[PDB]
């Protein structure tokens, strides 16, 4: 889950927007845009698209209404870091394994936010 997994995104960063430091960020970071992305920190955005859709096709979730952003959470925050689920299947687990590796990305990666905000012209 996107809502679900951004709650705990904005105590991963000390933080306020979990997304819009990434929405509008390069070309797309986490929402927005369309294409490829410009960071390090981008390319997790380019895979929470390319492992965040996959739930649909799933060895255990295949049927209609999962696609972009919804399945999974049950989680925490320490310091800054969390857990992410207490249930499991693939269906919320799966979703839950690119979610938090992507709260791994959004807290830390190679990061740079430096260039946020763009345009997609320069930036994609
Ligand atoms: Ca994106």
């Amino acid at each position: 889950a996107l809502w679900q997994f951004r709650s705990m995104i904005k105590c991963a960063i000390p933080g306020s927007h979990p997304l819009m430091d990434f929405n509008n960020y390069g070309c797309y970071c986490g929402l927005g845009g369309s294409g490829t992305p410009v960071d390090e920190l981008d390319r997790c955005c380019e895979t929470h698209d390319n492992c965040y859709r996959d739930a649909k096709n799933l060895d255990s979730c295949k049927f209609l209404v999962d696609n972009p952003y919804t399945e999974s959470y049950s989680y925490s925050c320490s310091n800054t870091e969390i857990t992410c689920n207490s249930k499991n299947n693939a269906c919320e687990a799966f979703i839950c394994n690119c979610d938090r590796n992507a709260a791994i990305c959004f807290s830390k990666a190679p990061y740079n936010k430096e260039h946020k905000n763009l345009d997609t012209k320069k930036y994609c």
